[PDB]
């Protein structure tokens, strides 16, 4: 049961990396693997945690 | 197909907020549902991967 069935499937490994100097007020990570702004959350996983009684959610970085 | 088997089941929604001040040099953090330390990645997602297939991996976050 793999958990990403979108996010650049050609790769063999996903690691992003942000610069704390990037997050300004904050910042929303996803960790669902459904945004279509990846890799920060666009608020996909509603739908998904809807859908399947999951219970995911984003990453917040502040500052 | 639910992503997350591990993480704080009773919850209805698992959001984490970290501020850049606790980061330090830098912090991996999971976005496979698996480590042992969450938020942070543990390095478990390589037997993720391995074992399905997946290619999932953690946010770095940097400074
Ligand atoms: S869109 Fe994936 S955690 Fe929000
Ligand atoms: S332990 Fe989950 S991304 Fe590394």
């Amino acid at each position: 049961a793999r958990c990403n069935y979108k996010i650049q499937l050609d790769s063999n490994k996903i690691v992003d990396t942000v610069d704390i100097e990037d997050i300004g007020e904050k910042k929303a990570f996803c960790r669902c693997w459904k945004s279509e702004k990846w890799p920060y959350c666009d608020g996909s996983h509603g739908k998904h945690n809807k859908e399947t009684g999951d219970n995911v959610g984003p990453l917040i970085v502040k500052s």
